[PDB]
C-alpha cells in the first residue's frame, strides 16, 4: 500500500473529491474526523466509530504527551494498538493547545505548565516531530505558532515568520526519522491571519519547502463564518492544488458545506461528540435540544431519514430520558447518531461532487437546515 | 411460547440447574440479572448487554414511576420497546427503596416524597401491580415491606405479617389483570428477618397464596455473609422445591457461589456495573481495582481467561488510562467485562451443577479468588 497517495475523481468549481491512499486505508474526501483527544473517540468504541462511516480520527500531541505520555504509548506498541483503531490517525502538533489550555515562548519552541498538575514540560519543532514518531501516528502537523485574533499585521507577520521556520524545521525532523519518512506523510500550516499578504508569504514558505498536505491554520478563534470565508476565498488558491487541504477545527455543518465550496478537503472538530454528550442532536432540519419537553413523548428517531443504528433502533423520547437521567448510555447513543450524521453530510457532499450537483446539493442542503 | 415453566435439569446437593421459559425467552438457572435501574444498564446498550450471556434484566417500580413515568412508558409501548430490550425484564415492586431513597407506612401502603424533588407519590399493592403492568415486565414482584436489620422478633413478626396482607393482595391485583395474568409471572417475598419461626411462618403463608416463584427478602441489608449463609440453610428448604428460588440484591462472587449451594436459583445486584465504573474489576484471582499504578504498562486484558470482547480487544494499561481521565469509555468496557464475568461464573455454576461437579468447582473458585 502507498504512503501517501491524493487522487482528486472529480471537481465542481472549487469544491475537489477524491481519495487519500496511505498504509493504514484509504480515506475518502471531503473527510471529517471524529477527535479522539486522550487515545478514544469520547463515548465510542473504534468499531463504532467505524460503523458510522469514519475513515480516520484525530489525536492531540499535547493531550496524549501528558496523559499517558508519548514514550510510554511507544512502550506499549504506539497509539493504534493503544486504543484499538488500526486505521489512519492524524496528530495535532501541540501548538494551539499548549497556548490555549496551559508559558514561555521563544524562537526554540515553549515550555509551559501541564493543565492537570502544574509540571513542566518542553514543545518544539523536533520534540513534537518525535512525540508524533513515538504515537506512530499516520499524519503529522508541523509545529506551528498560532495567532490570536484579532492581530496586527506586523505581529501576525512575525508570528508566520516564525511558524514558517518552524515549519521547516518540522520537516528536517520528520526526514531525519527514516521510520516515519517512509510510513507517514507530514501536512505544513498556512498562517498569516485574516491578511492577504501574509497568507500568500506563508503558502510560498511552505511550497518552497514542500509538504504531502497544507491546513490553513488559524481560522475559527473567534472571527466568525463570513470572515473565515471571506479569508478562506483567497487563501485556498494559494496552496498547491495537487496535495489535500485541512481547515483545522471546524466546524458546523454549514460551515464544512462552505469550506467545501472554497476547495478544502479535510475536517476536524470536536462539535459532533461534544455536543452530544451535551443534548444537542444534529438533524436535516438543524440541530435539536432533545432535554426539551417537547420530545418527552416522541417516538420518532432522532433524525427520521439517518441511517445511523441509533436511529434504526430508539426513539428521541428514550434518548431524551437517558439525558436528562445523566445516563451513559445517552451520551453513546447521541454521539454515535452525530458522528454518523457528520459522516453521512460527508457522503452526501463527495457523491454531489462526482456526480456534479454539489451547487444544487448546497442549496437543497441549507434551505432545510436553516428553515 | 410458555407463560412460565421452571424445569430442573439437575441437582447436587441443594444446588439445581435448569431453565425457565417464558414468552420472550428462556432464562438459565442458576441466572444473574444485570440491574437497570432508570431503564438502562448502565453504560451498555441491550445488545452488549445479551452479548455478555445475560438472559434477564432487572428494572425498578420506584425509579420508573418516578421518572419517565409508568404511564408515560405505557403509553411509548412498554418498558421493553422502549429501552430495546426484547427479552424478559423483572421488576423490583418498589417497597425498598420507598424506604431506602425517599414516608408515611399505613396497612394500606406507604406515601413518599420523590428524592428527585420532593412531590408526593403513592405506593401499594394494588398500585405496584399496576405500575409493573403498565411497564410490561414479565416478572413481577409482590408489594413487601422491608424489615430493617437487626431488628426484635416481635417488630420483625408484625413486618412479616403485614409483608404476607401485602402479598394476597398483590397476588389478587395481579389476577384481576387479564393480560398480566396471561403473559408475566407473580413471585412472593418471604421474610422474617433473622427468625426460623417467622420465615417458616412467612414460607407458609406464601405457598398458600400461591407464586410462580419464591425471592428470600430482608437479607444482604448489613447482617454480614456468615449471618445470611445461616438464615439461607434454613430459610430455602421451607420454600417450594418446584419453583424458582430468587435472592434479592446479592451479590459477591462469592456470595453467589454459597447461595446456590444453599438452593437459590436467581440473583440481582448492582455490584457488576456500579464498582465497573469506579475502576473495580472482577477477576478469577479476585478483583483488581484498574487505576492502579501497577497496571499503567500491564498489556495483558483484564482476565486472560475472560471471553468477553474487552479482553480480547484492549489491555489493562489502556483501561487504565481510560478511568483514570475520567473517561466514558472507560466505564463501558469496565461493565461490560465485569457483566461477561458475571454470566461466565453463571455458566461455570450451571455447567458444573449438570455435571455433578459443583462441589469441586466451589471449593477451586474460592482458592483461587481469594489467593
Ligand atoms: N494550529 C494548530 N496546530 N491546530 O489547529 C487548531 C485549530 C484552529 N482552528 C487553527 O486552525 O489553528
Ligand atoms: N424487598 C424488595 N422488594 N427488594 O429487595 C431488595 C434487596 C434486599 N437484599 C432484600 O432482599 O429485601
Ligand atoms: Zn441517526
Ligand atoms: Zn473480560
Amino acid at each position: 500500500r502507498p504512503r501517501f497517495s491524493f487522487s482528486i475523481a472529480a471537481r465542481e468549481g472549487k469544491a475537489r473529491t477524491g481519495t487519500i491512499e496511505m498504509k493504514r486505508g484509504v480515506i475518502r474526501t471531503p473527510a471529517f474526523m471524529p477527535v479522539g483527544t486522550a487515545a478514544t473517540v469520547k463515548a465510542l468504541k473504534p468499531e463504532t466509530v467505524r460503523a458510522t462511516g469514519a475513515d480516520i480520527i484525530l489525536g492531540n500531541t499535547y493531550h496524549l504527551m501528558l496523559r499517558p505520555g508519548a514514550e510510554r504509548i511507544a512502550k506499549l506498541g504506539g497509539l493504534h494498538s493503544f486504543m484499538g483503531w488500526d486505521r489512519p490517525i492524524l496528530t495535532d502538533s501541540g501548538g494551539y493547545q499548549v497556548m490555549s489550555l496551559s508559558t514561555k515562548q521563544s524562537e526554540e519552541g515553549v515550555t509551559f505548565k501541564s493543565h492537570l498538575d502544574g509540571s513542566r514540560h518542553m514543545l518544539s519543532p523536533e520534540r513534537s516531530i518525535e512525540i508524533q514518531h513515538l504515537l506512530g501516528s499516520d499524519i503529522v502537523m508541523a509545529f506551528d505558532e498560532c495567532t490570536p485574533y484579532p492581530a496586527t499585521p506586523s505581529r501576525a507577520a512575525s508570528s508566520m515568520e516564525r511558524s514558517m521556520r518552524w515549519a521547516k524545521r518540522s520537516r528536517d525532523a520528520f526526514d531525519s526519522r527514516k521510520e516515519q519518512a517512509e510510513n507517514a506523510a507530514l501536512f505544513g500550516i498556512q498562517q498569516g491571519s485574516v491578511f492577504e499578504n501574509l497568507r500568500q508569504q506563508s503558502a510560498d514558505a511552505l511550497a518552497e519547502i514542500g509538504f504531502d498536505g497544507y491546513a490553513v491554520g488559524g481560522l475559527a478563534v473567534g472571527e466568525g463564518q463570513d470572515e473565515m470565508f471571506r479569508v478562506l476565498d483567497f487563501s485556498v488558491p494559494m496552496l498547491p492544488d495537487d496535495k489535500p487541504h485541512y481547515l483545522m477545527g471546524v466546524g458546523k455543518p454549514d460551515d464544512i458545506v462552505g469550506a467545501v465550496e472554497r476547495g478544502i478537503d479535510m475536517f476536524d472538530c470536536v462539535l459532533p461528540t461534544r455536543s452530544g454528550r451535551n443534548g444537542q442532536a444534529f438533524t436535516w432540519d438543524g440541530p435539536i435540544n432533545i432535554r426539551n419537553a417537547r420530545f418527552s413523548e416522541d417516538l420518532k428517531p432522532l433524525d427520521s431519514e439517518c441511517h445511523c443504528a441509533v436511529c434504526q433502533k430508539w426513539s428521541r423520547a428514550y434518548i431524551h430520558h437517558l439525558i436528562r437521567a445523566g445516563e451513559i448510555l445517552g451520551a453513546m447513543l447521541m454521539t454515535e447518531h452525530n458522528i454518523a450524521f457528520y459522516q453521512q453530510l460527508m457522503q452526501k457532499i463527495r457523491d454531489s461532487i462526482s456526480e456534479g450537483r454539489f451547487s444544487q446539493f448546497a442549496q437543497d442542503f441549507r434551505a432545510r437546515y436553516f428553515a
